[PDB]
């Protein structure tokens, strides 16, 4: 359902003038971490497809890359009415996040991506002070899945993080629906 501008942008190619602000509501819903899907072998067909289409890396090497990438103990994330809550160890934290703009990044490959920045200003909240969404979308559209970076140092410290990117899909998807979306 993507305009070809959207299409190329999801592949990391776009001009800075086409990036646009996004509200937190683009991420409304209940989301499952995909790390447990990795840890149970259910994402293995993704890693094997990528391994078979690339001469430089083996299945195990791709699997280890995404094991590092997806690792997190935030199992679920719920987003609604301006509030993000993070599920961890049978407890949640939550905050009403304020939008703080976006940041356009150029990866070492030459591909580009956009991070959408939010900040918690609730002295009562125990949620992360800074979060960043990144989901291969650069202008308003309901997200299909997202990477999130979370931290309590600064937004810049998050901008530096390129190895760990907890990734989330809608709760209702089965592991096979997740695998199918990932192979596209
Ligand atoms: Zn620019
Ligand atoms: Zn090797
Ligand atoms: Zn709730
Ligand atoms: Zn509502
Ligand atoms: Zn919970
Ligand atoms: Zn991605
Ligand atoms: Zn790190
Ligand atoms: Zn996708």
């Amino acid at each position: 359902a993507l305009t070809e501008v959207e299409q190329k942008a999801a592949n990391g190619v776009f001009d800075d003038a086409n990036v646009q602000n996004r509200t937190l509501s683009d991420w409304d819903g209940v989301w499952q971490s995909v790390y447990p899907l990795l840890q149970s072998g259910k994402l293995d067909p993704v890693f094997q497809k990528k391994a078979d289409a690339d001469k430089t890396k083996t299945f195990a090497e791709i699997k280890d890359y995404y094991h590092k990438g997806y690792a997190t103990d935030i199992e679920m994330i719920g987003i609604e009415d301006g509030i993000v809550e993070f599920h961890r160890n049978n407890e949640t934290t939550s905050c009403k996040y304020d939008y703080d703009g976006y940041k356009i990044l150029t990866y070492k490959s030459g591909k580009k991506g956009v991070r959408y920045l939010f900040e918690c200003k609730d002295p009562e909240s125990k949620a992360p002070k800074y979060i960043q969404f990144s989901d291969h979308i650069i202008a308003p559209r309901k997200s299909s899945h997202f990477h999130i970076f979370m931290g309590n140092d600064s937004q810049q410290s998050l901008l530096n993080e390129m190895e760990n990117w907890p990734t989330y899909y809608p709760k209702q998807l089965s592991s096979e629906e997740v695998v199918e979306e990932m192979m596209s």
